[PDB]
DNA sequence: CCTAACTGACA
DNA sequence: TGTCAGTTAGG
């Protein structure tokens, strides 16, 4: 039967209003209502650049400055870029970056 | 280039 | 259980 393969359909309808309701930090509850997406599942599809919470503005100039920068001396550390970078998660400026901007300027 | 999608290892 | 670091997948 289905399960797994990629995200969308019953599973953001979820997460999408399951986070605005009691927040990114309760995956394990949160998964109780993905039937099998639990644990992991909702957390991949979040925590990246997909928070309604942030619209879409996407790297330009005003964020494209923060990797080359923020990665020059705490690249390998986009926990805490992340967390000092409201919007883009320990994911969005992971990703970006090894795929954009896989040149180390 | 851009976000989405997952795994392995760690706290 | 959630986060932390890296890689993979489709558009």
């Amino acid at each position: 039967m289905l399960i797994k393969g990629p995200w969308t359909k019953e599973e953001d309808q979820r997460v999408i209003k399951l986070v605005q309701k009691y927040g990114p930090k309760r995956w394990s509850v949160i998964a109780k209502h993905l039937k099998g997406r639990i644990g992991k599942q909702c957390r991949e599809r979040w925590h990246n650049h997909l928070n309604p919470e942030v619209k879409k503005t996407s790297w330009t100039e005003e964020e494209d400055r923060i990797i080359y920068q923020a990665h020059k001396r705490l690249g390998n550390r986009w926990a805490e870029i992340a967390k000092l970078l409201p919007g883009r998660t320990d994911n969005a400026i992971k990703n970006h970056w090894n795929s954009t901007m896989r040149r180390k300027v």
